[PDB]
């Protein structure tokens, strides 16, 4: 039911600069009284797409709404245009992730145990979502990328409103093959033998990335990699992912 | 040296509502560090005068600056018109301040030792500061009222924009010898022996309540409590308090 | 289409204090263009239940996203505990939402006409709605109460925490034939031919307070005064409210 | 004088983004008075330094405070890393600033005549100021750089935490004569004879900007353009910037 809605603004060692970060703390008993030991809360990092910011998850859908029933700590950073890609010519935005993790981690009664922590993400957030599941394995027991990129030209290549793809591959002349490239982290990861998180990937099937979507759950297929994938109506937009990220939380705290 | 602003909006069980509370977090290399132990933060809370809230220290102070000059982590509660009472007509503020402390502790890197907690507050908060102090004497080691008021028939009767006295006192002829009366909370704590936190009172000398506050100590030095009173120019205003609160701040971290 | 999320802090002349007020601004062209006359936006007044407050919109619905979609202001003010009444022992709340009103009309491109201009609010917000409609029908062409409270008793004799009913009614035994009462500001409206704003009034039918809703109507529907009554599945949360305020953003922006 | 702080994030287009901005609104009677027509504030764009962003004057400084006396509307925008440049690979920032000037100047009392308008800043965010005083004179009678970086490249090769000079201006070997040098921008502008901004610059005797400062001042002199230069103990901090921005503050308005 209630819980405490949170603003900070620190300075990252990791991108140079103070960053606004937003954070859901569901309250539980042992958080008020001091005689008894806290619990930790389940927890969820949760990565904007393209254009959007820390602020805007709790604008356009309900999240706090369905982190609260289901006692779900979520925290949503602010990566601006990255991609969650260390720069070439920007900010440290995959460290960054890293950075907000451990910090939120520290300072805040959340979970360490990877059982208890997930990732999730829309568009350029469910793009940073698979490449954190397929990279930090370690860190997540499941993740949900929603209406996700996983062909990564499409993104570098997409004329967005003052969207420079230079800023983030530099003088790469393509991503395929590349740390950029969400096949390839795949392919590493399986070859690795890493750890993949629990894996629930959503999209609407008007989504100009349906097809997309629909190519990768194909190969992880033949690659004997298992997922869980939910599409039906809907579209690239914040009425989807309102619904879309309630399905997903009661996933993610069910097991 | 950097910090954390943080802006928190929760549903308090004691006040039965949202309300807004923010917090200075000092930074700490243990907080971006997974290998290390969290080193905890000594704490300031810190409480508004009338007409002033949650805000108003960050707006009207440089104070985030001064505590994370001295690691000092800083907690700023909104308690309205009530001056720190259980209101008769009202709120349970008083209670709402003790719920505060517990909860910021839980969820915060925040010293649990009452060598590391202090409180401070100007005017209707230096009111509050001295009652938490003689009242909750085993949570903080320090406390400093600034511009306070002591004699509480000089809060009640101000003639302030909207302000109630009977939303606190309810019908109540005089205030002295009650809780609302620091005096009497004085003799009690006194009588009681119970562990006073050293006190450092300031006001400024054009400050319509110097007299008031030299009133007050003249009766700590005949009832042989010590303390250290710190006075010199100034009036009633966020320029003196800015000022004040800077100087308190040194002091309470030094030894 | 985007807009504006704006969180504001002013210090109220008529409650004496600083308090914050949230605002949704979707955007329009003219806001960027320096030489063009900024277009005005319609606006609505939009009112918290008993124990939320100026966030918990933003938190617990998609309203902005509702609001940007069809170019609606939205001002989300705090009356705490008030009831929306000039309070016996307390702060002038009443008054207050006036002034609220006043201000975001001259501070932002809001339209000051009666036509473009509505309120609504749920539980003890659907009661301040409704006061509001029935005592100040010249600011408002629309009202929306939601979930509301319409027999003032079954507010005021709730036992909801920390609540106190003679903060705002002081030593009153009952509140028929006063300013409490909005069958009285009901009777007051019809029988002096005032504007009463046009009438869409929602409830869920497990709630609580259904029967309130439906003994209202009868008696609108006995005294001639007309109405719009949308009900159908829904209890008294804001899973309810978040569908109730999306209809009911859609019903005021059209005809 | 009291006044309202606000916070406003909104999706910009110029820099396709949600961003955070910051607003000074110090309030005056018609603002309570829908019935009359607002009056327009001065206002002053104010510019952050390196590593700052939108929050950090209201943190570190008491600037509220200061505005409210003189009655000036203070913007604090968010720029990031650009040093307030249209990046090479980035941002549009120098346009942005463009924009939230229109944006606010559209939506909030402020006033339109270039006589009531003003620009300041330090470090990064006072060379921000010299470049839009130097190309957009038209719209700020008065100018004021604090601690400024005036001859670029000790900006651009500077070796701050994550800071990239390559997205801000591209393969440039030099930027000597370019649009990103404040004396070939000073060269134009009194080339074209443009309107130059009244200018107070100012910087503190330990700042390690100080001989960059002294040789700009030199070199306005020997070109016949008129300044105040204002020095005395201070370094490259906020506790400079503080008091710097109190006597800039009060400079400005008196004029
Ligand atoms: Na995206
Ligand atoms: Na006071
Ligand atoms: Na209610
Ligand atoms: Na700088």
């Amino acid at each position: 039911g209630p819980g405490a809605y949170i603003s900070l603004n620190y300075h990252s060692p990791t991108i140079g600069m103070h960053q606004n970060l937003t954070v859901i703390l569901p309250e539980d008993q042992s958080f008020f009284n001091s005689d008894t030991t806290v619990k930790p809360l389940k927890t969820l990092m949760l990565l904007h797409g393209l254009s959007s910011d820390e602020t805007t998850y709790m604008r356009y859908t309900s999240i706090e709404r369905y982190a609260n029933e289901h006692k779900l700590a979520v925290i949503m950073p602010n990566v601006d245009h990255s991609a969650y890609a260390n720069m070439a010519y920007g900010h440290s935005y995959y460290d960054y992730i890293l950075e907000v993790y451990d910090y939120v981690h520290q300072i805040f009664p959340l979970s360490k145990k990877r059982d208890d922590n997930f990732i999730a993400g829309h568009s350029m957030g469910g793009y940073g979502t698979i490449k954190f599941a397929l990279t930090q394995g370690d860190k997540f027991a499941k993740a949900v990328p929603l209406s996700a990129v996983f062909e990564a030209q499409n993104l570098m290549d997409l004329e967005w409103n003052d969207f420079s793809k230079e800023a983030i591959i530099g003088n790469l002349s393509s991503v395929k093959g590349t740390e950029h490239d969400p096949y390839y982290l795949l392919d590493k990861a399986v070859a690795e033998d890493k750890q993949i998180p629990k894996l629930l990937i959503m999209c609407g099937k008007q989504d100009f990335l349906y097809q997309d979507n629909l190519d990768f759950i194909d190969y992880l297929s033949r690659i004997n990699v298992p997922y869980q994938f939910e599409d039906g109506p809907g579209d690239h937009d914040y009425a989807y992912w309102d619904q879309a990220i309630k399905r997903a939380i009661t996933w993610m705290v069910n097991d």
